[PDB]
Parts: structure tokens; sequence; C-alpha cells
């Protein structure tokens, strides 16, 4: 596996206070909203990111990209304010309906994911 | 003393990503973890501000613990690095044991409702 367990869970606590800053900031009242799994994966897949993972964490893209993010915040490519404007760029109605959230969330992560993939790469000497 | 969920749900996203930063150095590694609403309601009533709500409101403690945490920080009264440090000094290795984690977070968090509270009353009164 190329999934490191801590950073993914890391990761997850770091995506849904992002998420719920934005959604925060978006419908102008405090609230907040646990990012679904499916949506880490969907941002994933959408992004192409998804064709880099070997069998063994095909069944966890979510933890994959938790960790992704993770890692960015980690080593400073990426700041809060930065993370939340994007995600609050691309967040629409549909965050507040429950049949069309997962997909959503989804297309609103994936813009964040390409971003914090290109810093990576770009960090390398 | 109100508890808007809205708000609850917003220092939930909160409070899990400030307790994951105090466990990652409190480690010495990346990991995280979220606060079980059974930790918060246990923090509220070691702080004694249980006493505020009513007895119907019971359900509610945790949820309100939470909302106190995102009103102080959403008005500025306490930055993110000063409540992970909070957390960490009042950390112990009973939060990683799976049967007892409940009281320890719980533990962990009554020094920050404490400062937070203060704070509240201080200012806003």
């Amino acid at each position: 596996s190329e999934i490191d367990k801590g950073l993914a869970k890391f990761g997850d606590s770091l995506i849904n206070f992002l998420y719920s800053l934005a959604l925060t900031e978006f419908l102008g009242k405090p609230t907040g909203d646990r990012v679904p799994n499916a949506s880490l994966a969907i941002a994933l897949e959408l992004t192409g990111l998804s064709k880099n993972l070997r069998r063994v964490d095909k069944h966890a893209k979510g933890d994959y990209a938790e960790a992704l993010i993770a890692k960015a915040w980690l080593m400073g490519l990426i700041s809060e304010r930065e993370a939340v404007e994007i995600i609050k760029k691309n967040l629409y109605p549909e965050v507040l309906d429950f049949s069309k959230k997962k997909e959503a969330i989804g297309r609103a992560l994936a813009p964040l994911l390409v971003i914090i993939s290109e810093r990576l790469y770009s960090s390398q000497v």
C-alpha cells in the first residue's frame, strides 16, 4: 500500500474542518457536514489521480486523498485560507441536497487535489 | 446558553482538527481521531458548566460544549495554536486505549472549556 494510515487520519480531520469552514462562509452562517468517503473517491477519479493507485489501494481511494491533503499541509505547501477559497468557489446549492451531496462535494474537492498534487511534485529538487 | 445545531456541527469539525493536531505532536507522528459526543459531555460536567442547561437539555451537553468552542474561535477569542497547547498539556496515554479513551478525552478537553467559558463571559458577558 502507498497509504500511510496516520496521514489519512490527520487528513480526515483537516478536510472536514476546511469543508465546514467553506460551507459556513458559502451559506453565511455557521454549519458543518462530514465529508463522505465517496466524495473523496469521486474527486480522486475525476482528477485522474486514481489511475496511479495499485490494486491493494483501489478500495481506499478516500484514504489516499486524505493522506495526500495531510502531506501537503504538514509540509506547508498549502494554507487553510487558500484551501477554503478553492473549495468555496466550486460549491453549489446541491450541497444542501442529500440526494446529490456526494457528487457535489466530490466536484468541489477535485480542484483542490489537483493543486495539492502539483505542488508536492514541484517541491522535489 | 442556546444550543444551535449548526454551530455545534461547525464546532465538531473544528475540535476534531485541533484535537488531531494535539494528538500528532503528543505522539510525535501524523495521526488523528474524532472526539466522541460522550467525551464532550463528560468535559462539560467536569467543569460544572452543565449546570446552566436544563435536565432535558442533557442529550445536548456534547453539542453545547462544541458550540461554545466554535463561538469562541469564531469571535476571535482564542487561536488554533493556543487551543492545541491547552489540549496537549492535558493529554494522557489512556487516550490511546479504546476502553478508557472516552473519559480520557473528556479530561483533556475540560481545561479548554474552562478557559473558553471564562473568555466568553469576561468579554461578551
